[PDB]
């Protein structure tokens, strides 16, 4: 179908609904979630919830708060002990699921508890107690580009965020402190200018994952980053050779 | 002139020529002109015509019959073989004009035949010598920034490209498969992150043309290039020096030694 | 106070002023207060004032007046000449509070020429701007930066200058007096390295020394530049030509 | 060069450490000179911890200069504190080089072991690389071993044993770039990662042969192939 | 099998041959051959001859010249026309054998023009031009070519052997006078640079340039540099193999 | 003419002076006559001075030093106070005559206590410079020098500090230790050609173009250790070290002129 049809497809489904709590992690998916619901149902319909844990970047979390007030929402805290959880925790392969069980437990409670007929999440095309009307409308990468430039939306997170937890090997226990330690490697190393890098955690090792284009790029600072990663607690500081995945 | 003139002149020519077909490419130019004959004669009196071929990507082709169903419009695609004039498979220094000739006779057949009155393309101020084609926007005194105003006015936000012909040298006979040949190997290389690239083709010597500023980006990407594009028939691949454009970045003394040996 | 409440001000405060002259940038906050200027009072009776000098590019006064036009603006193009004012051409630190002076006495004399109860600027919550009796109906209505951002997306703004193009002054040490054929070395220097794909870049004029900063990221993208930088700035006037180590700043 | 004659002179029949060096080979034929083939065997030893083209190189060199050449076989992995490669290892794989030449040297009536470090005549004789460099020449000696080589414990972490598959898993990685032009280079091992050591210098210059180090490391066993921010030391 | 029994055989054959000819190249090989034959037969009794020719250029020619008055030879540049052959002009695969055929030939001329009774080279362990390879006749591998230079005192040499610049150019494609000269000033411009071991390939309109791939980093300085020397030189594209040296 | 009958040139010209002195600095040419004038008069007639001063380095000094020692020859150092003379202590255009005067006088003065005839430096192709009246060149020095197993000579040319200052600058022991000190910092660092060019708080570091980009990974630790000398900005000639003499023909001239225009 045509953006048109998807579009009002999307009103429909949010003109049924009428009062919604939206998942809000600040990228262009839950962006345009956020922004048609308020443009459908106003503000008073429309609880935007962000979610604060020890997985993500306390910088991430800031920039989703202020920027559903941007767009106009009552936005709400939550905060997720995701390492309460011993499969979190110990970091096996199917962490995944009990995070996801965890994040939208909460989010079914505080739609239930203020009256919201739905969660919506900004799942797109190509968790049963969430609906992802994008997906329902048969929404592309590139659709939801289309769409989000119509209504002059502008200002989202525009690097992806993944849980730290795919830092560490399976089987390591994540920790308070080893996760900051990779938080702040991370966090250093976006501050050059790197806004897509990992530092992959192996103990004393770190190896840090960077897209190929910019190894070139990166050789201006390997003596500053060797000492700055040796003063959070890494003996061996690397680049990875295969680069970013 | 104003621009609220200007679109008056436009809008005199479209609601005088009742019934148009449009040649829709998908930049902002077609996507103005298609969106005011769709807003002055409404969606009946307009086709839209987005031409398929083997000098052009599918995925271009694709995105262009997008935009135009996105718009609105009646679209109509249409497939050339552009191959089978000699002019252009033999790739002679004149084959835009007989590309374009073959191109604007298929639209002229279009339109004769769903009776419109003529065929609108979105040429600009700063062919249609035997079709008709009639640029209106040209013919209403448009510049880059007056389409830009229109455009923003009527709520236009998604708009979307260079004939293969331009990877060969003159007098190489264009095949589709050395065709293929060129336009795999830049998908590659845009697949790398080099979204401006060019595979220029001398027959078993692939030539590429980067932004010079991008070659040093490239030095990680050598060896999986070169294997490659010899995977893709190539047996040398090289990388040209001058980068993409040359002499357009060069000094005021070699820039006209740069042109001087053109 | 909500976003809405702080539109309504600044509606309110536009529909007494009728006719407004805009000192237009480009920016995020002057194309918000032109925008509602055009469309609380129409496009004929919203002048927007673009300042051409020696101190900025060609290329960044071009850029916004071709913004305000596409904004749908009657646009007009005013030229300054900073270098007649003995503070400005000494290169003090005070020097941008006369050019501003500069600016805004100007702007006065466009806005009583066309008919303009103010002249109107894209101030957020500045001496100059007070002494000229110049509105930042922005301000007034206690606008924030992400007040400016909400208020820009509501209206489906998605095009301003994001870059914050700086005096040319700053290329030079505080007290080395300016003069056209340096000012015009240095600009031809950034216009040259800027169309080689350095978008971020200076060239600090050390009289016979140009010592170039770009940000550290980008050196190795330069190396292929080298000899034909060089050999460009030395045709403009420098013996040496240099690339700092530090990098922009 | 007059100490050195004196020296060698006096010992009347000689066995040679032979490295394959500039050192060594000088004490070799400026021993063969003095003292005459038939008393001067040269000995060079081969072992897991060194490489086959180093051994190889230097055996072929010693008759290349005219000498009576033997090789002899150590194995360092069969002493537990070279197998375990604790900080002393060292001391351990010396004590077991020096006693197999001193084995040699006492069987074939050879009166000493001469090595060549700058009993190290060539030390006594005080000289250093300079004035070994032009006298080497001057017997129109030209051929040596250009590389000096360091043990291959040294890419393990104390307590790592040593084994036959992750020595010879270090020794090709180090191998294949050297075969790319980086002479000066150590694949430090980690278990499943390896850690390349470049001179910072050269960094830049490695760039081009990421991908496919990446590919030949993990070929050999590696999962993770990475570059130490640091350099090489 | 020793070296001194090695030696024995090649000091023999000289004495039986009396007055020889030598092809020198100035590698370690023709370097044996000339110092075993002059102190053999005497400075009298040895003609060094040293080929000059489009297919390499004059500076190695005239260091080959030089070395040999560095052993106390009597040498003589002889220069030879290539190109007339159309074997080797035409640029076929088996144009190396046309020019040393050419090339042993031309060495048969002089060698009895001057009474000599071999041709002699420096092949280790030609066949129809009765040149002799004594090094292969007295069983010399390159280590006993080493051990003999080593005892006479031999330290220099060639170390660089030169190839003809015939590799430059594909099968089929004709080498002209021009078209060499092009490609030898595009490869000493590259050297000058400082990238002493380069190709720059012909194809036509095209320069090709073979680097080191450990080096490519450090050329991109030169890029411009290059791209418009070797157009001045007549090339019209100029190019980097992204397979590098001997791709 | 072969080596052998500049050689004889040479061997000739050393046997009708008897007693030489020799101007020693470490380089080629010079370990070319010195070695030569022992060959031919012996270890009591070759006296090698090598000279210490505050414009060179003391590893230049004792490099010098030791390699006399190798070719055996009586070597004693003298030590210059170029900073005595005001033209070298005020560095104009011609005081580099100064500076080779006053060495002169110093290696006159010699001459006499010695008993020499003449006194010998090596300027190739009253002073005496043998290797320049034997016709010898770079080429020959070379090979001569192979022929004789020389292979000390210090590799890299070195210069008078006096080169890393603008005409007109005052030297001092402050500004010349903080040149030498940066040079030895980034010769540390694996770059042994390198000058850095003094201009008051702006160091100008020249490098071998095909270099600089091996040194890029040390940016920040040059940058940051040169300021701790006393520099405030710490920068990177974009020309390079000995810029013209590797551009191509068009360039090389339009360097030239630039040169010439100071
Ligand atoms: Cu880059
Ligand atoms: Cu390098």
């Amino acid at each position: 179908a045509t953006l048109a049809t998807k579009k009002a497809t999307l009103v429909a489904a949010l003109k049924d609904l009428q009062r919604v709590t939206v998942a809000f992690s600040g990228g262009i998916d839950s962006t345009l979630v956020l922004k048609m619901a308020l443009d459908v149902l106003g503000r008073d319909n429309v609880t935007a919830v962000v979610a604060n844990s020890e997985l993500f970047t306390d910088e991430e979390f800031d920039k989703a708060m202020s920027l559903a007030e941007e767009l106009g929402a009552n936005v709400q805290g939550t905060t997720l002990d995701y390492l309460s959880d011993d499969h979190i925790k110990n970091n096996t392969p199917d962490s995944w699921y009990y995070a996801k069980k965890m994040f939208y437990s909460r989010l079914n409670d505080i739609a239930a508890n203020n009256g919201s007929a739905a969660v919506l999440d900004g799942m797109i095309k190509n968790e049963a107690g969430a609906r992802s009307l994008l997906q329902e409308a048969d929404f592309f990468k590139t659709d939801v580009r289309a769409l989000a430039q119509e209504l002059g939306l502008t200002n989202w997170n525009k690097v992806a965020s993944c849980s730290v937890s795919s830092r560490f090997p399976y089987g390591t226990t994540l920790t308070h402190d080893n996760i900051a330690q990779v938080m702040a490697a991370e966090k250093y190393l976006r501050s050059l200018g790197f806004p897509t890098v990992r530092v992959r955690f192996h103990n004393d090792i770190a190896r840090i994952e960077l897209p190929e284009a910019r190894i070139g790029d990166f050789l201006v600072f390997n003596d500053r980053v060797n000492r700055q990663l040796q003063s959070l607690g890494f003996r061996y500081v690397t680049l990875d050779l295969g680069g970013f995945r």
